[PDB]
Parts: structure tokens; sequence; C-alpha cells
């Protein structure tokens, strides 16, 4: 059978939506999770020398929305037609710059920028996903970081009701909740 | 026909590698270049408030790579498999976070995050007997990459030295017919 192999920290960071596009898919991998102390001398074996890594059947992908767009393709998770997935990608890559922003004072106003426009794809979509009518690895992207700011400070959610709805619909959905519900806790 | 608008400021800089895409397949397209006092009205139309953003039909799509990467598969310029796309993309982030990294900036930011950076590349230009970054057809990630490549050397001549496979995936990507055209009639911009 197929062999997948993430390489990433004990912890959920740049590695989770990987794991959440498998649970997703109910596709067995091996979960490898390194401490900074053993990661470190072990960087020369990765392509860009950092984590997360896959290897499929042996065989080396790096970097984390690679990884994501990758076993979400495989999986059905990124869209139905090629606009659709480029769509979920830039939706993913303001994701990153929104994150890159931050960088009370820097988390409050990065969110209303990048809830604003995400709540413009929210409300133009009858389906509830971010884009098309179906999951896509974008809506665990941004649904878990949704929870885990939420969690960690109340009032990021407050002014953003679809992108409440969102975040809770993805997470209540029987895999994710599966998953979240029995993986490692993780300071991060 | 398929209707392709792209919209950006007057330079190269983000919206370029969409343009070499779109010059590699010899497909026509609307080159919008706001100054930025167009761009101003504009800024609340666009989807994250910014450019380059292509229009298909139309339809927008916004974020310099999830266009570069749409156009790229839409011309056949993402690899050959779903794995050799997803190498081309582990590429482009690779560069992402290089550039995020990096006179006196050249000594202390460009050139030892340029050692890092492209010894990367390296290691893939050496992997790999076509010349091309992955697999054995240009794709998106070689012009993206030989682009870069071709400014810095321009900015800073000893960007290049130590790199020879580089410099030569440079020139070869550089040089492709429909490339080395739309360069030598660019506009002619600071950025």
């Amino acid at each position: 059978m197929v062999h997948y192999k993430l390489t990433y920290f004990n912890g959920r960071g740049a590695g989770e939506c990987a794991r959440q596009v498998f649970a997703l898919a109910d596709q067995k991998y091996e979960d490898v999770r390194l401490t900074q102390e053993t990661f470190v001398p072990l960087k020369a074996t990765f392509p860009f020398g950092q984590v997360p890594v896959l290897e499929v059947d042996g065989q080396q992908l790096a970097q984390s929305q690679a990884i994501c767009r990758y076993l979400a393709k495989t999986f059905g998770f990124a869209g139905a037609t090629p606009f659709e997935s480029a769509l979920i990608d830039s939706l993913a890559d303001a994701y990153t710059d929104y994150r890159a922003e931050m960088k009370t004072d820097v988390l409050l106003p990065a969110r209303t920028k990048f809830l604003g426009f995400i709540t413009k794809f929210l409300k133009k979509n009858s389906s509830g996903f971010l884009v098309g009518d179906k999951i896509s690895w974008v809506d665990l992207l941004v649904a878990e970081h949704v929870a885990d700011m939420t969690n960690r400070v109340p009032e990021y959610i407050e002014g953003f009701p679809e992108v409440k709805a969102h975040m809770e619909r993805i997470q209540q959905t029987p895999r994710i909740k599966k998953w979240i519900e029995t993986r490692p806790e993780t300071p991060f």
C-alpha cells in the first residue's frame, strides 16, 4: 500500500493541516514528531533544512502548503475545477500573509482585515464552505486557526458570525471532530 | 475566446511570473499597469485589497503564486504528474521564504540568504539531467527563479559567483525564445 510519512515537531503548528487532510481522507500515515533538540542535527536531511516534510513511498516533499495541497488533490479536497483549486490557493496565500503581519495591538487589526476578506467569500457561497460546494484544505486551515485564536483570545470572533459558523461547521465534520478529540494535546 | 486580464503595478514585481507564463504559452492577455493613483479607488474591488489580480472571463483570482500556478496548470507548465507539481510548489514556497530573509544589506543579508537558497536550488538542478528544476520540461518555478537570479545578478554581479548551475539555468530559461522575446519587449521599470 502507498506509504505516507509526515515529519514535524510535536505540536499542531505547520504540520496540522496535513494531518487533518489525512483524517478527512481516512488515510493511514506515519506521524513522526520531532523535538527541537532532535530536529536540529537532522536539518540537512530535509530538502530546505526545515520541517514539515512528507514522504510518499520514500520520496520527500517539503513545505507545509505544498504538502497540504498535494494531499488535498490526492484525496479530493482541493476543489472541483482548476479555478476552484486556484481560489482555495488564493485564500490560503491570504492566510499566510495575515499570519506574517502578526508579526491586542497586532492581533486585533490583523484579524479584522483578514476576517473581512474571508467573510466576503463565505457570504457569496451558499454552501457554507469558503470555495465551491465541498470542504477543502483551506477550510481546515482557516477553521483550525480561528478555533485556536478564539480559544486564546475569546473576542477574536466577535463581529464575524459567518466565520464563527464556518469554524464550528468545519470542526464538527465527523472525521475532523474525531481527530481533534484524539490527537495529542500540545501547547502549539 | 477565453479572456485574461492581469492587473498589477507598472513593474515586474509580483506580476511578472504570470506575464512570463502567458508569454511562454503564447497567450494574449490584457496587461493592466496601474499607477498608485488609479489603484487607490480600485483597492476595495480586489479580493484581498491588493494586486496582482487576474480575471478569467471576468472572474477574479488574487495572489501571485495562486495566479501563476493556475496559469501554469492551464498551459502545461506545472509538471507532468501530481508529485512533480507539488515539488514545483515546494520550490516556489522555498523562494518565498528566501525573499522574506532577504551595499550593507548586500553583504549582511543578500549574500548569506542567497548562499542558503542557491545551495538548495543547486541540489535540485544537479539531480535532474534536464536542466530544469523539476522534471523534464520548463515550469513556472523555473521562470520565477531565473527572473529573480537575473534581476539580482544585474544589481549585484557577485550574486551568481559560486553557483554556475544556477547561472546556466538562468540563461537557459531567459533565452527560451518566447521568454527572450518578452524580456526584450517588456516595459523597462525599476522593479
